[PDB]
């Protein structure tokens, strides 16, 4: 409420490309043909869940 | 004003050429066929920001 902001998360479009969260943003796959990620920016971001 | 010199930051012609950059210049995608990179040469490098 006071930043007026929103966090995104682990999340992409395919389970085939979700499976290179599991090893960090260092070789995360961004982008295929159409098939985009976006990584985990947040405070959340490296911790437990 | 003494130097009359001027530092280059870390830019790319390509958002696919400048994730590469992001981890060090090792493995750094330096250039393609006609697009290009320019690593950081600068006083603020190795820093936070």
């Amino acid at each position: 409420g006071l930043f007026q902001e929103a966090y995104p998360i682990t999340c992409a479009s395919d389970p085939a490309l979700l499976r290179s969260a599991r090893d960090g943003e260092a070789h995360a796959r961004e982008t295929h043909f159409t098939q985009y990620l976006i990584y985990d920016a947040s405070p959340l971001k490296g911790l437990s869940l």
